[PDB]
């Protein structure tokens, strides 16, 4: 039902957009040169080129459950290789946003079940070593919201140690930015965590 | 520069919607319901969110090289887990695209180098079984389409095996549908693959 | 911590007497190593290949998981392979399944075995699907165990196969690759006729 | 094919002298087992954990990858731990470091090792990066090795401490969990003084 409303949508979209310009999709068939890689959380909030106000052919995307980043995980790694060394973005950035579900899932002390307590861990990990900070915080939510933003500190830290990126600092000036999405606001702040 | 331009664009797009609708964002903050699940390609030119003119907090989405769905890859299944047993999402779209990166890399015979051919290796097993009719396709960029349509396929085959999306399917009737992103015309048309 | 310690007393045994037996041993072991056999095999306690195969520390190279699965994108496995085919040379690959497997067993029942096990054992999961006709009519639960297993050896070993870096080395070096089978039962293992040549 | 088949005929020939000397050694092998140690080790064809603590096959559960590492959202080794700790109670996790460690050497240098290597080994070169003060001041090449693969231990400890399995393991059973390390060039193994207590 939803899914038939998206293909209409999609066609209603491309019709749109093929009439604004006759010569968008044929250019973008031709090919792609996105100047940044967008790493975010799976949530259906945050999809990153509507809320950048951007076009379809200028964000490199992976997004997976809160935004993490890990150091062995090879799905987020072939992202970034191919981002990094094939593409040649110019600019990285790893994105947290307010009211995220991992982020919550992590503060919990249950078993969420299934693969998800294992994937969460680099975030249960932070909340460990961050506890007694997180747990002086009266308000729930900007627990969940604290934590997502050392969350985006971490993974931060993670890019900064990986040699394709490294490597791209050293020799093309790339930039690694760490960013907070907030949904109450609809508005994206830098942490101050990244290449300078 | 891009970046901060990317910056500049979030607070527009921000000013704009939420003088359009003033309550978009509080009730956006507040929670999420989407009602598909969305796998696709890392590719800037497929955001999902935009090619099915839709709105965030309906399309929950994983993204990666080639739009890959890997058996024991725990990224892609902490997605899914948490879409489908936690969200309830009613429908789980995997969607693969003309013009694909990975899909042209797994044609190639040369070494990608780093995580990409270890990533990339259940394209080129589908490479593999399928050398006879791809090889028969003269036009290199239809070949690269139809190995593209068979990744779509064999990724539609591994979510039909995941013991979540069957629980759901058998619980609640999720629906699973494998479709492709033409950029060229800028449509999606479904290649046949899913539950019915 | 009995048991542990117990384990720490007994290496300290076994090496005093290895020391004894040849006092030039623990310093050559320590000048590296050149193993020409990588084991893929199973976790299970009583799968350890160098007992098994009789052999010495320093020429067995190995990787055990669950199951002794190989999964195309697993990093985990990736890096074992590609660590002693690229780099010690290795000159063979031995895929070793066995008779009562606990993680075959596990793909054979209908059952969430739970946690992170249902999506590892997903492969395996996959072997049942596609032969359940063939596994299903066997009326022993023990020969339908081991059937799974030698299934999912032959499964591991087109994955294998199908690597790059082991389909350059035989290529160019002439890497062999073999499917074996443990059967804990006799101690023997038995070749499943898949691989290389 | 002949390293290969000498290690299948020798496999025949151990199979042979353990069933003389008990007969009942692999029916009784063959009906379960019970394994009171899950030991996580490099692939490293110098520690065979079974040969190296002297024990027998049946009584360690093990993994081994490259440099024996552990990392959190690894979902092999995660299979390995959940199969050991929950199904199996195993009473003990040893995670076992060694000497002369390739995949230490691998990180300690800044030469791209290529391939999936430079991933796998990335929490390991994460290591080298916060210890680099105290691995660069070491003059001995050996000792700089032996060192940071040390360290990978304790890493290694912190992250199975804060699995779940394990934490709740040694909440309610007093599940031990212990960071050795195996030096090679002695062939005796000791403890770190890392893990449960
Ligand atoms: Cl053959
Ligand atoms: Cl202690
Ligand atoms: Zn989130
Ligand atoms: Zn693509
Ligand atoms: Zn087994
Ligand atoms: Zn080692």
């Amino acid at each position: 039902n939803t899914f038939h409303y998206a293909l209409s949508s999609n066609n209603a979209w491309a019709g749109y957009k093929a009439h604004q310009n006759p010569h968008f999709f044929p250019k973008l068939a031709g090919g792609q040169a996105p100047e940044i890689l967008w790493i975010g959380c799976s949530d259906s909030r945050c999809p990153e080129t509507t809320i950048l106000g951007m076009q379809p052919g200028d964000v490199f995307v992976h997004r997976n459950i809160a935004n993490i980043v890990s150091p062995t995980d090879i799905n987020t790694t072939a992202v970034i290789e191919y981002a990094v060394a094939h593409l040649k973005v110019k600019h990285i950035v790893l994105c947290g946003h307010s009211a995220c579900g991992g982020a919550a899932g992590a503060l919990s002390d249950g078993r969420i079940g299934g693969v998800l307590d294992t994937w969460l861990l680099p975030l249960k990990t932070v909340r460990y070593n961050h506890a007694e900070e997180l747990d002086a915080i009266t308000d729930e939510k900007e627990r969940v919201i604290r934590i997502a933003q050392l969350n985006v500190e971490a993974g931060i830290k993670v890019l900064m140690n990986n040699p394709t990126i490294r490597e791209a600092i050293a020799e093309r000036g790339l930039e690694v930015h760490g960013v907070f999405f907030d949904i109450g606001c609809g508005r994206i702040k830098e942490l101050g965590c990244g290449t300078a």
